[PDB]
């Protein structure tokens, strides 16, 4: 068996989102990014000549990205945000008493503590493994999945899981 | 006299901002972009061997970009937004009755009608001409200034002025 | 009224095709390219804040590209190819008596003389104007349409029409 | 001894080829790509200050690429193609009875089963090791050779050998 | 007749040179750049399907670049450098009495006043027109030649001539 | 604890320098490059949501690059250069008796043997670890630091240290 490593990356694996960083003793102003996601994996070349079909990887990266795209990214588990439900909005109050309010539908609530590149990457890695399907990955012999998320062209975080 | 056209462009001429599009009968969800700005100009090669020093162009593009960077871009002259001052926030109400509220300090109020790439480009062109200084441009023989703004790598608007 | 120039470009505006160059006294071997298409246009900024919506330009460039993608590009009007219909294939005979045969369904017959970048560009420009629709372009005030086609990252042809 | 990893990559390490994918129960239409090859290696920094001279790596990557460039890539060992020699052409018949015919000189016969990126990568890795020369690599202390092949900017396969 | 505009550009159209800027009241320290050159032209599509063959443009841009590559660029006509021939070296004395000495063979003497991007561009434009040959350009119907030179990815000068 | 790998890279992490290669039996002519530096590291995601703040990495890469930028890179420990102090210049004599002279202030003396990409990379890795501060790195849980230096877009050397 011959090992190969596949990489899929594209301006199309994008989610254009608003966010702000907040942690103890610090709060950034509201802003946004064209986040970009690449996926790298490793398996054996199968009898059909692929480790896994690029088209499927492109399809599922696109799908995960599309869920986040055009939303404010709202961390569910932050210890420094007070997140209130007010009518059809989320009202967010910070430790410096700064206050924000967005329509709930404008927000994507993600099970992370900080809208950092690192934590977004871990979330996307887990979602990608679910969307492509872990049993399907194993039928193709894939044993390594790795996600890189960039906030901008100049700063990236990369996380992996051995499967 | 020999004409030359200068172009300055960089991942550094960036402003990472939140915005949303709204015009009659339409409203986008809140999101954001890594906007990128390039500047192109035309003049004669001067006795010092430059049309104008690249370093100055880089300095002033950086300065304009830095004013917008890390803010929500708020159009001053929109006919479809109701912009209210509430304590230290701007409260924005849309035609579909969607409601947003941001700290005023998180916002940059710009004299445009829509936070589109085109209108942002016209604004930045005017600001760049002021920052570099129109008389200084004319001492260097510059007769054309042109700004390109990209919302993402795949979509750009370009505006110019003959000076 | 303020003029703006819009550019849309992307790794997504691609057609991955086979072709070969043939003209009098010359014939290239069969090969292929990831062709890439960009579109540039000029009009006035409309009351909605756009010259024309980027999404529409992306949609129609994608559509034209998709018709050509994954096919052998077969020039209809070449003076140096003998193109024969044999069962469900096109058989192509060159001036040096070289012979090719492809399933007709693997081929896209294009009303050009040479599968050059220049002639492909003129064809795509005409198709893009039809797909976006010339009357619709004029309602948005667009007066200039320009297509760039690249055979590879290092060689491009650009054609335009004043409308 | 200090380890260093060298990477050579360029738009010049290209082969612009036609191909089609075929495996059991599937056949793509004829098309093509600007394939691109990068080479990465690891060794110790030698007394001359190089692990190995970049110029040699560039020379040999260029040479391998040039053998494939401007040809139809024909897999020698496919279990789903019937490859016939007819006069000075190869006639290829697929499982769905689709038929192709190319001049033999337009084709490069490669000892692979599928013209996939993965299998092309393994072939190029083996050829690069022969062209640079395995004993010469070992005199420079190189212990790792790795090839990345891209079908297009957005999809790549990477293979390696420990030497 | 249909007009087309051709562009050739590549990491290969490079000259990696040392230089320093000097003009009245100013002198930069010795340093260097990977200069990059692109060529754009305009003519009619000819009966062979090309305005002019890309391969020729690539060949001649390469040739001009190769003459400059791996040398110190020495302006022949500077009003602020004292250039002395000392044995087999050029000794250069600046207005601040700074002194440099290089082997003559390490230098390329260019008929410019300043080693600026603008003046280098004008020189390369003139050399490219000579290398491709002005009569040959006119037989292909080319009526516009334009050169862009970049000192680094972020700063470029563009010059043209109507022929 | 979750591991993440951070990458910072930018056209801004540049030093535009002159140099020449010399080793036993060989000497290159004087020339230069836009060198580019990227930094990759690995640690655990901290309670603030970062492995380490990108801004600090960008700040210190910039600082190291700025020390080298706009200078001739002069290796301190070369066995094939005779480096003489003459008034306020360094005079360099090669094994073929070629002679150079530069103002000392135009030169950066680096504790390397060859101005190769590999040795420059090892030097920059060591300097980056000092500038960011090794104890500070360990408080953020960083256990791996890796530097890539490119002489041009097409040739790179990568070195690392486990900390
Ligand atoms: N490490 C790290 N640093 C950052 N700095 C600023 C903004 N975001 C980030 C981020 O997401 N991760
Ligand atoms: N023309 C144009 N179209 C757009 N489409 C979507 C988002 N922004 C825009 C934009 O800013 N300009
Ligand atoms: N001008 C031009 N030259 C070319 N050279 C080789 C292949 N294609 C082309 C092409 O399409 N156009
Ligand atoms: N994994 C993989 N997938 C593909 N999908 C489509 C075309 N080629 C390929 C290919 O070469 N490899
Ligand atoms: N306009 C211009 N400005 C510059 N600034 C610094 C170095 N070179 C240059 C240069 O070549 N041209
Ligand atoms: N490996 C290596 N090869 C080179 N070849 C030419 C110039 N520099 C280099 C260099 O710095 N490293
Ligand atoms: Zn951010
Ligand atoms: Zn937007
Ligand atoms: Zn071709
Ligand atoms: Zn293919
Ligand atoms: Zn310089
Ligand atoms: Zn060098």
């Amino acid at each position: 068996d011959q090992i190969a490593e596949l990489l899929v990356e594209s301006p199309l694996f994008s989610f254009n989102c608003a966010h702000f960083i907040a942690f103890k003793g610090f709060r950034a102003t509201l802003h946004g990014h064209n986040y970009n996601v690449s996926l790298r994996l490793r398996g054996n070349i199968q009898g059909d000549g692929y480790v896994i079909d690029f088209s499927i990887l492109k399809e599922k990266v696109r799908k995960v990205c599309k869920q986040l795209d055009h939303h404010f990214i709202l961390p569910m588990y932050s210890d420094v945000l007070n997140i209130q439900e007010v009518n059809d909005n989320f009202k967010i109050t910070c430790e410096d008493n700064s206050e924000y309010s967005f329509p709930k539908r404008d927000c994507v609530q993600i099970p992370i503590k900080h809208s950092s590149t690192e934590e977004i990457g871990l979330y996307i890695l887990n979602q990608l493994i679910e969307e492509i399907d872990l049993p399907f990955l194993k039928t193709r012999s894939v044993n390594y999945m790795e996600v890189t998320v960039s906030e901008s062209p100049s700063q990236k975080a990369t996380v992996h899981r051995n499967i």
